[PDB]
């Protein structure tokens, strides 16, 4: 049975779609799904997508509830569609992909990824599901994740964190560290070496190295000397300059986290989606310094130090390419007299 | 005058419907009521109910602003409807009851509870309103609350807390501890002896006994020994097991509160209403341990200890009945070798 | 180009309307503007106004992103409309003014403030924009703000704080302290001497004098003696009386901030707009004391002390007028035996 | 009482707002007003305006239900707003004017047309309503209509037809022929000598002179011969050319009326409002000849013959001006070899 | 410029999108597009599609306004998408196809039909537009229509009628008879010999042969005698049986046309789209005979006689296949004693 009342039965009794049999009565009003409990209407789901309410409700109920790669990683690898599952995008509160394969009648383009309409699409496969390693072996364009080794294929070690029901975490009771494989036009690709962003947030920021512990505790001058960062404009790039009306620098998430613990500010996320580089309209409450487009990246500080120290501080300006999250991120390097003025990513 | 503009006049000038005379201009757009202040539109009310916007607005303005029983208590007693008042359900942001008596033309089924259409309904009466003790005396099916004694009737002492404008509190400047009476088919009933849930929330959790103070301070091993809880699986039931992908135990709200103060997690309330037992989709951020349907109850720990110590740990498994909030709650007891495996309620 | 797709191009690339050339594809559904990024829909804007979604979106994108006077100051000065800019009202999440001048085709009543339809309106001018001091000089009815001196005109020093992207702040990297000028029917007016409210909020409250530091630290009895406040009913007016079911006093925002740091309560803002005096439905969680209409003002405590000490405590009751935020605020003074019972503003 | 429930009481018991006292229960959902009749909801009003549903419902209930000038005439006379009434526009299913005077609190700009905000607006006054003639005498800008003489003021005889509850008619039981007066800046104007349109419609077209009777009855050749219409291209202008894929001519409503009874065609009114000139997207069903923009005007056939015979036929292209419905209409006149090629109006 | 305001400029000044430069102000509210004409909002477009209102408005403005094949023909030919145009479906009031090619940024899958995503799609090419014949020559899957010969390709003569702005017509001023060509995997196909339907409608039905003139004029008996139609159950199949509560027969549009002028009935089109076979819920008003599912096909009466006379009458039930509108139609043929009982199409 593929029906709205059976989807609602599974949500009410199992928390998500579990393939149980049964029905509950449902009312659809506004963009909202309601169900009746003891004679009163209880909201089950509010549609935030651009899809019909009943279609969005079913896709949400059928979301993957295992640790899955963050949406930004799948976007950078060019994933178009998932084989037999729904990746829910919790930043957008919507499905990550426009179409499905074997999930929902109103959005399926196929029931199996072997159908010819899927061959030109990059299909995401999940080695933890039975038979999907073999489906990837025969797929034309695919991305495969596994927890272990795949016989015949060289792995690429992915990020340590994954997403579990919208929570980004480095797993202890569960595995969040995947191997990645990619096929293009039938040929297995070699994925480039890459840094990974850390997927942390401002208020809950926790360091992941001694350098990041030192950065959050030490005064700015102490930190720069201890790690020998003279001439790299860390005061501008990382700490931020709040002395003028236009906010200077502040392009690393750990810099915002240090400023935020001492002085809260406003972060307007005007394009609310998951991406390697984020752009913010930031307003500093303490000083009134602000910037309309501030580009922020959450690299491990040890990685960002390693990146900026490998730059020729001798030319005036240039665009630098850095592989981060399997994609090439452009950094605008501004130098002056053998020293960095600033160094910031672009979205 | 029973009109939308007069309802809005009372909200703007008195904060709620107070029976004052006057009108303000109103605009209805989307599911929202607006009023004009200094030539600009100000939102008064956003309809979250399944009712028409103007009907929901009036019911909300006429909500009871005194301490009232929590909606879950009225549901457990089988209340269908209130005599001459609106119980607002702040969990659902909607009226607790589908119909009214003497409140609103679009939802009234009668103007007085003495009308014959009310006799088969369990009507909620409030002894703090004049004449309602006598209405209950003549009602066929009713629940009555009072602050003091009723001549002729044996009281049942209710919970210590009540709800005041959506805030659950044990009152000091006001009385929140009611006597309860029930009539069924014309006969006064004897309400059973019962435990009461405590209606606390995760982030604001405050203990209400020495055992709950000890539980929140002591290490797990200390607490279990001090109160002689060996063999009752408190480590599983109350503290929670976060070592596997499937979260074990964790069925008491105080257990979640202890875990939350040290490590925040995600609580998806997929049926958002007031009930004695709640079901949550929980994801632990620190470990990635999760459970789709976790049943949680907020009993005083001294009560839950008293309940579990009265169980025959000798049979393998059985359903136990416990009277809580005037209703019989089923607990699934799993035992092994004269010791509890787990003990959890069901919704 | 005045188009929805070009407005969305500016928002996506510049964070706000910046007059750049370009277009992005847009979908309008519900009351929401979406744009497509990597083939998925991303929400740019949710319309909370009573305007058409595409009109509200453009007005929001064209909001003033400089420090501007708080909306309550412009309302008190009788501003009807802004010359060539949009003042966004972040309390209402809507434009402050119904019409525009040279901003948007669907809301403009003129392209320039010199047009005859503007002459009877009080137009807000901004001296930081070129030519607007001269426009005010020729305007019939206007309010002008500058950072410096205007040749020929006597200034009125305004409040220290202004609003920057919805954040109220006293600026350090930017100027938030303006001079104010007003013209009525062609004649420059003398603005009255006035107190200013402080525009602080409950959870982030920070004192701005020694008396306010003392108030937040000292016990109530210490504070009253030290500053010689016997006979002015500060225990009632400022600290609040929570001993009865009806909450007594508590009309200064610093009083709520002191109570809130020790005991959280509920503040229902039933008319959500910016005004000098606010009215709240307050419920105290600790005691259950509550009041449907509690009028709160955020004066500097040194100012409120200075105001109440200048009152004749000899009459029973009267309405006192006080100039605050350029408007006359009525205070109901209740006295008994040469001492204040209470002293509260009215909205 | 000014309230939604009282407006719906008048609509239900009197067909429109008559100022009776009483209230009926009302539900508002979608953009529709409903009322309960014997326990079921009956729709009273569907909102087709861009106003809030309850505002539009009130303006519709208070529409003028006497014969009023057609909206096109008031527009051409520059009317901005009506004094103490609502002119409903039945083509648009919406109020003719954006604001009101003493009608509705949410749309009024004044309670009387003597208030200074109304002085720069051209206000419509109805001499059939008491005191309105004197309001006009004092007004600055206005249009006055009367049935008979006004002292001191020279009348202009308007059209014979008026609109009554949406129906255009020349009245027999009631008077539809009005005298017109216009003031601009306190000075009475001479209204120019004008032709008027006949406000007819295709499907139920009816001739109004012998020549029009001749036009629908006689063959095209007999007609052009009889009234000496050689060289004026009536075959093209009035009868229309359906031989090519682009429909030629057909710029007079009586012409379309003749073809319609002969052969069906579709008229897309892509700007549905009342104007002297209309534009249509016309698709002829028998031949497939069609034209995206066909400009149609409904003059008395004898009036239109009198017009094109007052033309100088020695110009390859010129723009003629005719006073029609008190406004100037641009006709494009193509000529070749001293004879007309075509002659059509401009919207 | 690709923008909503420029689309509405073309609609307002040209009746449809003509690629003119300019913009008009637009308001979007509900599912409707409005524009201001002299200070009041005029509706331009109501969205009846499942697309976002602004997307649907653009596709409608860019619809093909030349004679195009009827949607049913394209569906039967397997057309997936049109090359560089919008085929509007006037039955559904929506685009015929889900995606576009070089039309609209929110719906395009490509800018040209040469892009590899279009190769597996059956693309409709219009030989009246320049270069489209060659695009077809190179395409992998496609349908081509022309007015005249194409070199090397053998034509298939399609129907005589086409659709022009929603009106089905056999063109006289314009050509509606197309040659058809179909490629599948780069190989031109032989289109099968087919009958075509006449696309007529009841109320304004018009005979198209002597036999059809005979059918509407003569009595049923004279008709069946004249053309030798004994044993074929024309009284049942074509004329219909209204004697029982279940309506018998009546499977030909000309048959319904005859009854309609004789006696009114209601046809519920419970699947409102264009197909060779239609199903209706029919309720005969004079007798009360009715049928939930009545399958109606509109063949030329002489074509349908030629069909049922090519049948073997010695089978109790068989499924006949007729090529109609380039597709196969299943007719169920009941027979008994060597004569027809009924013969009706399948949807």
């Amino acid at each position: 049975e593929m029906s709205l009342e059976n989807v609602a039965f599974n949500v009410v009794n199992k928390g998500h779609f579990d393939g149980q049999q049964g029905e509950v009565p449902v009312s659809i009003i506004n963009n909202t799904v309601y169900t009746k409990v003891d004679g009163v209407d209880v909201e089950l789901f509010e549609n935030k997508t651009t899809l019909p309410v009943n279609v969005a409700f079913e896709l949400w109920a059928k979301r993957n509830i295992k640790p899955v790669p963050e949406v930004k990683i799948l976007n950078n690898l060019g994933v178009d569609i998932a084989a037999n599952t729904v990746i829910w995008d919790y930043k957008r509160d919507a499905p990550a992909h426009i179409s499905t394969i074997g999930v929902c009648s109103m959005t399926d383009i196929a029931k199996k990824p072997t159908e010819t309409i899927c061959a030109p699409l990059t299909v995401f496969f999940d080695g933890r599901v039975d038979g999907q390693v073999d489906l990837f072996r025969n797929a034309r364009n695919g991305v495969l994740i596994t927890e272990g080794s795949v016989k015949g294929l060289q792995p690429s070690v992915g990020p340590k964190q994954a997403s579990l029901n919208g929570v980004t975490l480095i797993g202890e009771a569960v595995k969040t560290q995947f191997n990645y494989y990619k096929k293009v036009d039938g040929v297995v690709q070699q994925l480039p070496e890459t840094y990974f962003t850390q997927s942390r947030n401002l208020q809950e920021f926790k360091p992941r190295s001694q350098m990041e512990i030192d950065f959050l505790e030490l005064a700015m001058d102490e930190f720069i000397e201890r790690y020998k960062l003279e001439g790299y404009a860390f005061e501008h790039i990382v700490y931020g300059d709040f002395s003028h009306s236009q906010l200077g620098g502040l392009h690393l998430l750990i810099g915002l986290a240090k400023r935020f613990k001492e002085s809260p500010f406003e972060l307007e996320d005007f394009i609310p989606m998951d991406s390697t580089v984020k752009n913010y309209f930031i307003t500093d409450a303490q000083t009134g310094s602000s910037k309309c487009v501030c580009s922020v990246i959450d690299l491990l500080l040890d990685d960002f130090v390693e990146i900026i120290k490998s730059q020729d501080l001798s030319v005036v300006s240039k665009v630098v390419k850095v592989t981060i999250d399997y994609t090439e991120i452009s950094f605008m390097l501004w130098c002056k007299d053998g020293h960095v003025e600033t160094f910031y990513p672009k979205l």
